[PDB]
């Protein structure tokens, strides 16, 4: 039986899986665009980004509730022109609800970071940061086995900054999305031998090389979508509601 | 005519660089400025009911004196959702001239200064806000003009007696903050503006500045009506007012 | 009827309205004064430490001047004009000036409680986290609420009738200036009717959009109501001549 | 020649007041600038491996494009300790020209502009960073030049089709921040720079700005080689490159 | 008799208020009516309590001080500041200050020092106009002797290096010996004459080889303030006394 | 002994979490802490001449009371260059216990308190800085103690007469800021500290607080000598003093 749900029921279910208070300070989570949460929902769409093409695709596929991992806006605005105008207009004239679980989806049990920790079967995993982001533990295997898993399940040509030789049973840190800032490299260099994340840039590569931290950039997109598919299939398994993905 | 032409006409009258630092002037809501405009609506406030009225009257371009938002947001729920939904669904352009319309020649403050026929008028503040000059008449005559053209029942804080030919300061809108009262007490005998509150009243009494609160609304709408008729004289376009 | 030392008056007042109830940054306590052993024959109560109030205190032989509002919110480092004239009257007459501001707003039976008890609010709770204001159910009609306002607070209150109000509605009260834009947004989530003072245009417009009915009974009157209660509380307990200056 | 003479030559080419606000340009590590210099080393980064190589090759004056530290410190441990110790015990001078070398005439951004032979080039930002102008040719010809001279396999974010004689913006190093994307989208059809990340890619696609990431390293090293060759041509001094 | 506002325009002609550095609390400290007639003007370095007590005792009407009454703003009046204001207000004594505008102006406190040492072709030491620097045409010992004879009998000398004749001398009246000041002046001079030396600044001067002479905050200012006092006495028909010097 | 063992011993005496907020305590300069230590040097200040003397005397672990840098830097030239070059090329560890050594039991302030035999001593400030208590004797006896054990000719600001059995506050180093004078005036009759300047002197006189400046150096070196003898008594290690 596939059935219609009210928006508020979907939201309460998502927030049971990924409570809002797990979100780190200042993260723009929750209702992005919407008014009435009693709205009946026929079709739930899941996306990584609330991009313009995702929102156009939501309109085309008759999506009533659009879930995105990333918030619509990180920085507040007071004028509505260009792209943000095009996006809000499509959402508002179609009364499409836009809702986000961001770092709360990263941090929660079986969330985006746990999905990575489980894929690599990390021994005794711990949160990588104090705020609960990322996971770290021992990878029980060779660097090459880790690489093959990375290539088979996450991304084919990952960038490897092979700063040093890596022995079997090494400490592996994972962080879905963008974990490769300079300050993150410095912090993680103390906690792990290998750091798997996304969005490598030049100064961070150089730093990783100086510190002997092996960094694997399997992209921002892929390291999050892996967990986001698990999330989608979790929702499909529990809600009798048509659910589609839009940018994955 | 097209929206960008209405906008260039307004910005010729009241240039954007006249706005004080940080004022959210210009385009509030809109994308295509080549859009043809049949009906222009003028409002003091971009309130929910004003926006509902614009939609109802087939307004294509909504001009307001106050910006839609002072403080930036990153979620769209409740009232702002309702306002944006009406504007966006109908492609109604929302555009504002705020302090640039206060400050410019023949703008809202010049309108008050001209109503009272101020002798040798000067900007009240360095940034160009407000006007001050001599009111060539008695206090009571100043009051009669106020009641006849701006507001029938102004609040008068009669901190001292006012002799004929006094210095009168005007500031359309909200000019009655505590720091304004202190500043204007040095420059004028009588201060005509809006939105008086308790502490500013006490302060004016202490300083001996006579303050006349003819309301925020009326002291702006007077000049805003002049602006509307100016637009009507120059633009071949249906132009209506929505909250005045 | 007898004379008291200033510090005895201060201790009685701070027993009623403890300083630690004051919100962050509030300039409460001693405003102007040195020696607190000074004997006090006449205590004067005022809402504002205005220039005319201070002149009246001098004229009536007030030794201890209590005001609800602090003399200064913003600190200064030059003493001219009005503040010069005021300090000179206080110092030349050695008049002690002391204030209870938000600690008097927040304390039990203080300015906000006075309003809550006046409207007989059912199960009142603090309106804001810092303890400012009160909110609860008004057991009656909107009309009965307005009459109480007109009978006890202010004759012609401004009413922003943003929506219809049914009997037994949620009423929020806040003595003084509670009508800022951010207050309207916050209180709109908590009550049907908001009674406070000092309404200005943008707040009025905002209240209308949110459906919050706003009643402006003025800054002065919504505080003086409780300030009269305070004055009577002092008179019942202190053997001392006590007058009011701006009410 | 003395270190101060090398410094004066570089600063004549790329004056320090051209550096943007807060940029840590000039002398990074050094004391005596009267010291005579036998071997000058040029590097993009003052990395630990670059500094070690400098010692091994007997470099006494080490020039880098990037400053040693952006953020100030007050403790000396770990990597920064190893770097300072090698520089200090060997009295190797470390000197940087950063954004002043990006902005100056024939500096890193001009070199890109000249490579693409931009028609009527202007600075991309007000502060002088980047260049923008017309590429007199097809997008494919533009790609071919990029592949031959800068990076064999650039990432192309093909947000839209690009017509011949399009507007090309170049910015050596990292010019692909989100605010940079939004800004450059109004000035150019194609944005050539380095260090593309996910949110910026998405933004570029939404805006129709075609972005070509030829890497941070390669888009700087191209001009840094021209700078090296200019030094070699004018200074009677051994000059080597260390990380390129 | 002359009015208070006339004394103020006279002082401000000598030392214009726009010369004061950003944020300096110069001008009218305590007072209302400036049409007030003034019989007796008192000059002081500090508006201290005892200076203000002395002002009342001597019938001073206009109290001029180099230092402002308050640097940091207040919003309560108790203890010492209550006592100072009470004396000024019940006696209607006007309190007025010229602070850095008096340090910086032509023939002001820093120029007074520069002239004492006959500095060859002097320039302002800081961009904002504070201090003076130039060549002292003589030996270090001759410089010390002038210091001992005219400013302070026994200055603290931090002798960080030997000093050759015809050296560069920087002077700054009052407190010029902060750590950031030592670093700055070390680039500009061989010898630094000022007041209020403390331990970290002393160490820093030794490291940089900057010779520092602390002839005290008080003396390096009172020297010029006496010249200022005689300047007023020569031009104003008015009884003028000094209170803490 | 290894460097880390010396550090663990010092931190047992003066725990790092006792330091006031932001105080730059701990490792200033050093990399390898398993290093065995040949000679420990103690200094008040990590000055240039102190560090030179350490090199000359073969000190490999240099302890100072004052941190090397309070304000972080990002360029390394002049004096700081000369200092780091010596520490780094000789691999000399530089470590500081600053306010944690001021506050800890038998630390610098306790040493003063015990010297004057303060009756029933308390911390002067909430954060644990300084000590205050009753001096069981005359002002003159206090002065005689000050002259014999701390500094001959201390500067005395004799703001009022001092009766026997007065309250004495002590603070090793710089305790004579204006806000400290105001604070201590409420708590003691006499304030013993260092680094007096003019405005503080005037302020003390206004408040009637008697202030004795026995100098920054000496009021700390007294306790620092006790600390040195404590280390010498407990560690099988050569220990010398460098600036005292
Ligand atoms: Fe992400
Ligand atoms: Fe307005
Ligand atoms: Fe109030
Ligand atoms: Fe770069
Ligand atoms: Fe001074
Ligand atoms: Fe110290």
């Amino acid at each position: 039986e596939v059935v219609n749900m009210k928006a508020k029921e979907i939201i309460e279910f998502i927030e049971t899986f990924a409570p809002k208070d797990l979100a780190i300070e200042g993260d723009n989570i929750g209702l992005q665009v919407g008014d009435n949460l009693d709205k009946e929902i026929k079709k739930l769409g899941i996306a990584l980004d609330p991009s313009l093409s995702v929102i156009k695709k939501a309109e085309k596929e008759g999506v009533d509730f659009l879930f995105t991992h990333h918030p619509l806006l990180k920085d507040p605005i007071r004028n509505f022109t260009g792209v943000i105008y095009k996006k809000l207009k499509i959402l508002m004239e179609n009364d499409i609800i836009l809702y986000s679980a961001h770092t709360n989806l990263d941090i929660c049990k079986n969330g985006l970071n746990d999905a990575l920790a489980e894929l690599y079967n990390l021994e005794n995993p711990k949160p990588l940061y104090d705020n609960g982001l990322g996971r770290v533990g021992i990878f029980k295997g060779s660097f090459e086995e880790f690489l093959e898993i990375t290539k088979k399940y996450i991304h084919k040509n990952p960038i490897v900054v092979k700063s040093k030789e890596v022995d079997d049973n090494f400490k592996l840190a994972v962080l879905s999305g963008y974990g490769l800032s300079q300050s993150s490299i410095k912090y993680v260099a103390e906690k792990a031998d290998v750091y798997l994340s996304g969005d490598l840039t030049h100064h961070s590569k150089i730093l990783a090389e100086e510190l002997g931290l092996v960094v694997v950039d399997a992209t921002h997109y892929s390291t999050e979508v892996f967990g986001l598919k698990k999330f989608k299939e979790f929702l499909s398994s529990n809600l009798d509601l048509e659910i589609i993905s839009l940018d994955f």
